[PDB]
């Protein structure tokens, strides 16, 4: 089964965990597949370690700061130079809070939104400058576990609703993943393959909306 | 692909619909599929055009009254005589009113529930009782727009949410599909898909949650 | 402080817990108060419990079978009838399972949607019904919980957001209810005190929407 | 009635909107309330006319930066100074987009994430740290919509659930409002009235969830 087959995927935070589970099955099923990660060299090692896997898959890493809208605009320009088109985008990158709410510092918190809500909101402006006129795109934000308390975790679900509803006229899926605890219990594939189902035309009857996977 | 290969289905309100759309595409994906009904003659229509789309494929169909616990059972007892279990039960069969709020009648009102929320429950239990010792299983419930203003569709939700916390140490899955407006828009099929990826083990992290299917 | 001066008031299960809470409550703030409750002889009680409390006020009160919209009806027109309107109408009334999900019967489930979802209904109606013209109303639903895992709570939510937006038009809001657990921890009281807060017009901007009350 | 008789009460956002119509009602309700607003002239402005109104009551003002944890500390600890505790925090401060989504720059995008969002966590962990020996304390925090479509609005409802159920042992309430589009259609005092109330111990019971106001 290739559920994606030819789709040109971008996934961010795409070299651990649950980003790096939905690069291996996004491949598997017929994905034309780029990971954007933290740092070059951590991207760097993801793309070895996908290439032990699929020796013969072309896989593409960029390392944009996701804060930075301009860096996101430029990497997706990459992809979109590479192929010719942008069919999804995944913003799976998010962070985790040290602390509880009471001992959280102001540069933490700021942070975590940085990470959390101004990257999905960054990687989905970008996404969409990409689509716009395609009338086809799939865009999928999570929502991840703030760690404070969630805050974070609510705002994507909002900000999946909103552009949702707002672009459904252009034919761009927006929807959400709100996954609950995962394994470094959810295993890490089983929120990729809810990644993969959106990203598919079997899910083409949902959007603006936010799928909780907890299990 | 199939990705309900061997799964043992019913579908409640097969016969029309959403029901048979997902009929045909679980057949297409493996699974050996039931179908309820609201008579038996509308399920041996139903039975002969699926025939005429897969006349090597057997499915059986009965027309249980939804709104009898004893006649649901028994059903559901007939299905795990043929094939020794039940791995997805589909509580698909719901109605929508004729009139708005004001105008409902008492009798209409009661009916809606019957079907949309006792008819649900009562599909739930009854696969709960067949699956609660094979420790695998999944359970979906549509919960869709009363017509009235929703109220029955917010108690499938509520419904879903409350079972699948209660028995997911039992390893069944208990979902959620709220449709939209759908076509005799959706199709039909969008929302059939969806039946499909939840029944699938590709959604093994979702449970005690509704998917809302928009679009 | 009187927050709810001259309103005229039914409370459906005004006879113990919450609704008798809110009963005295509602006294106190000036309402002209009545109770709808499971017995007559569970009413008089009642009322001779407020008599005591307030020696000089009048109380009605009636025991329509709350699942028949006809004897709801002829309740609220005796009502009227004294008051020559109906400002407040708050379906408080609500029962819990004796068991869990795998052992609750066909009878005890059945029941339980009786009274918590096609009660509420008939409270809305009839009291729609009296309101329609008037330009001016409330009608607050309680969502209580299941016992059985929801199922109830979940469609009187959706009752309520489904019919205010509905009747929005008409000035009448409509809004709910969810308690947590209360006893016999939240008091009867701190229920009551939403419902009062709720009734008022300092609620005139909340309407189609349900209140959370844990805690 | 004085619903909230000597809570000492912060309102940011104080200078306009529902925010000023807040520092009305809760100064009639018995409250001494201080604001925090933009700027120091917006401030003056504002207290110069709560002072037409009431020429005996004693008002502060101040103007911390809300994305400076430290000048909200600061300003915290000024009424805190002046009163020996808060009562009431009233993170209502909340900004609107002038573009929508595709238009909308990175640097207003951060803009509202860091009044709406930064600002909101500032006032609540302020707050929190001032109240948490006190065992009684209210935080109302304001989760206003987006412009731009939602975010921000979701993310605050979060805050809201996650810090309520964190900090519920302490006995400081933490609740939200999201109010719908409001006369620069609700009226500022329809949502300043739910404000009243939800710092009132009329809603003891009302914690770790958010009220919708539309309407
Ligand atoms: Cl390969
Ligand atoms: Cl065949
Ligand atoms: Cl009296
Ligand atoms: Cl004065």
């Amino acid at each position: 089964m290739n559920l994606v087959q030819d789709k040109v995927t971008i996934i961010t935070g795409g070299t651990r965990g649950i980003g790096f589970a939905a690069a291996k099955i996004f491949i598997d099923n017929g994905a034309k597949v780029s990971i954007f990660g933290e740092t070059q060299e951590e991207v760097d090692t993801a793309l070895a370690q996908l290439k032990e896997l699929y020796p013969e898959e072309e896989v593409l890493g960029f390392a944009p700061d996701l804060t930075s809208r301009d860096a996101v605009m430029a990497a997706v320009g990459q992809v979109a130079q590479k192929y010719g088109r942008l069919d999804v985008m995944i913003n799976n990158a998010g962070i985790t809070s040290n602390n509880v709410f009471s001992r959280v510092s102001e540069e933490e918190f700021k942070h975590i939104m940085d990470i959390n809500v101004t990257g999905v909101f960054n990687g989905a402006w970008c996404a969409y400058q990409c689509m716009k006129d395609a009338k086809k795109g799939v865009i999928i934000n999570t929502a991840s576990v703030t760690g404070i308390f969630p805050a974070s975790k609510a705002s994507v679900i909002g900000l999946t609703h909103g552009l949702g509803r707002e672009i459904i006229r252009k034919n761009i899926r927006v929807v959400g993943v709100a996954p609950g605890v995962v394994n470094t219990m959810l295993e890490p594939e089983e929120i990729a393959n809810v990644y993969l189902f959106l990203a598919s035309d079997l899910a083409s009857g949902i959007t603006a909306t936010t799928v909780s996977v907890d299990g």
